[PDB]
DNA sequence: ACACAAATATTTGTGT
DNA sequence: ACACAAATATTTGTGT
């Protein structure tokens, strides 16, 4: 149906915070979004590219090696970018 | 969006 | 059958 009101940055931040170890792979981010938001079960090419692009562009998502590919985590300075927990409004940079 | 490299995964080929 | 190497395919990550 309609696309949810959350930005790609909010979606990634939801997935990272939802992981028990606060670290998650890229496919884990795909699965999180598709499980909770049916709009993203279609045309995966497009938005999954936008997910990868948002992971590399924004400093707030830092890549970390494992112990498949790599774990994505939140910079602690940006862990609560969405202060009220609704993920509708994002705090701006210090 | 695009192109593209780098890193992994899968399929195919060869020898025994 | 197996082990293993080559070659391809796919995913992951980065740069305008
Ligand atoms: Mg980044």
């Amino acid at each position: 149906g309609p696309k949810p009101p959350y930005s790609y940055i909010a979606l990634i931040t939801m997935a990272i915070q939802n992981a028990p170890e606060k670290k998650i792979t890229l496919n884990g981010i795909y699965q999180f979004i598709m499980d909770r938001f049916p709009f993203y079960r279609e045309n995966k090419q497009g938005w999954q590219n936008s997910i990868r692009h948002n992971l590399s562009l924004n400093e707030c998502f830092v890549k970390v090696p494992r112990d498949k590919g790599s774990y994505w985590t939140l910079d602690p300075d940006s862990y609560n970018m969405f202060e009220n927990g609704s993920f509708l409004r994002r705090r701006r940079r210090f």
